[PDB]
């Protein structure tokens, strides 16, 4: 028993981290096969950051302007190109530690592990949820840019995120591995803010199931509700609307505990109106929304 | 910006995880050089759990009774000895992925990462602290015995914990890598109870210093306290007493923020008295005790 915010083992990703230098700017890169991926803002200076022309800045830059460091070994850049907001550096040698991988674009509410790096060296790992406003509440200091987010399916690593910048409120913004931003952000040094965040409702429900599986059952009641009744209450408290897709996804948890999703929604509806009244759930005084139903099943219902 | 509970990258440890089998029991082992370390209870059957005579069980075993598997490769056991509650299986092939390592015995309040494994295969990594009652609030299912706890300092992996059992209250007990248990626990199925868990005070103080560094000042007050008066109040809230050692340890954070340890102690005293009042500190509605003074400096500098 027990329940923790668990990250995927990072070993397959650690062997892909490199340091990328251009001028007085050092950030992290992802070395897969003979290509190194990093944020395109590495070619920028303090001047060409307020209004940068990346198209103009890349044509004047040459291969020798990129210092790629894989641990102690130096990698010779034999080409470069841009794909949206990511820079692709073609290198002379293929990464022997390249795992089985794929580039995936995740949806808000989904979770992933982040390997936080500084100068190409992995220093920490933590579990994340993509917020409904398209930001991530991570922990990043300067030099973390180009740190990646991933999920492990079986032997296949799926890269879903690359860090680009921090927003003034402390939240973080980035792209998928094809350079497409998550959210209405630009990779320019300008005033930009995230939209209003909302609670990922289906994730809170999965967590209430994990609590029931671990012996915390005080919030259960005899009552049931409907999707229409629940959503009207949820929208008032800044919660994501619950769809029938969300209900079907909670199925294996509903079957294993003996508490139907609509039965559990009445407990959640009761917690939103009345509060937690001095009590905790899984050692938390706030409703947790950074565990998906799959995370709960993988951690509890199954060994892996 | 941002404050997250972070674990160490588990890569160096993943390459050391193996699967050990004795009879019908399968658990995890730690493969370093030509030795596989694992919980000694792997040699027990159903009727051996209440009162096992390990010396008796081990003498009846030969090397070919232990099946060691590193992925798809079978490892040949050429020797076996017991050291406290850990079994040491000498194998013929040394681990090429052996990192630079040390075995360290930690004290309550110290944090470490746990690589949870099943059938010699890594499943997940998480960060936790050694509770003052010598248990860990981990996340383990059946078959996770042999999963290890570690810290990484530069290129060096410090192995500090090996998982042996879950206590009836849901908490976890284990040994250091020399087989000595943390706490008054034994590897027997008899009724064992962990002492009362208390809050790690020095860790909550370090976390209040991190909140001040990240801008949060709402909980500060114009009061200062004596160490004796603080401990008299804290004991009533199930908080560990603070010692002069804890005060010296907090020195760098005190000098960095300009807030004396006993002045931050008086703010903690008021938080215990009033509650959060709806407010949060570093995104939390409870006082956090699983970040050490060393972890706060490492993440906020
Ligand atoms: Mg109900
Ligand atoms: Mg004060």
């Amino acid at each position: 028993s027990g329940f923790r915010k668990m990250a995927f083992p990072s070993g397959k990703v650690e062997g892909c981290m490199v340091q990328v230098t251009c001028g007085t700017t050092t950030l992290n890169g992802l070395w897969l096969d003979d290509v190194v991926y990093c944020p395109r803002h590495v070619i920028c200076t303090s001047e060409d950051m307020l209004n940068p022309n990346y198209e103009d800045l890349l044509i004047r830059k040459s291969n020798h302007n990129f210092l790629v460091q894989a641990g102690n070994v130096q990698l010779r850049v034999i080409g470069h190109s841009m794909q949206n907001c990511v820079l692709k550096l073609k290198v002379d040698t293929a990464n022997p530690k390249t795992p089985k991988y794929k580039f995936v674009r995740i949806q808000p509410g989904q979770t992933f592990s982040v390997l936080a790096c500084y100068n190409g060296s992995p220093s920490g790992v933590y579990q994340c949820a993509m917020r409904p406003n398209f930001t991530i509440k991570g922990s990043f200091l300067n030099g973390s840019c180009g740190s990646v987010g991933f999920n492990i399916d079986y032997d296949c690593v799926s890269f879903c995120y690359m860090h680009h910048m921090e927003l003034p409120t402390g939240v973080h913004a980035g792209t998928d591995l094809e350079g497409n931003f998550y959210g209405p952000f630009v990779d320019r040094q300008t005033a930009q803010a995230a939209g209003t965040d909302t609670t990922i409702t289906v994730n809170v429900l999965a967590w209430l199931y994990a609590a029931v599986i671990n012996g915390d059952r005080w919030f259960l009641n005899r009552f049931t509700t409907t999707l229409n009744d629940f959503n009207l209450v949820a929208m008032k408290y800044n919660y994501e609307p619950l769809t029938q897709d969300h209900v079907d996804i909670l199925g294996p948890l509903s079957a294993q505990t003996g508490i139907a999703v609509l039965d559990m929604c009445a407990s959640l509806k009761e917690l939103l109106q009345n509060g937690m009244n001095g009590r905790t759930i899984l050692g938390s005084a706030l409703l947790e929304d950074e565990f998906t139903p799959f995370d709960v099943v993988r951690q509890c219902s199954g060994v892996t």
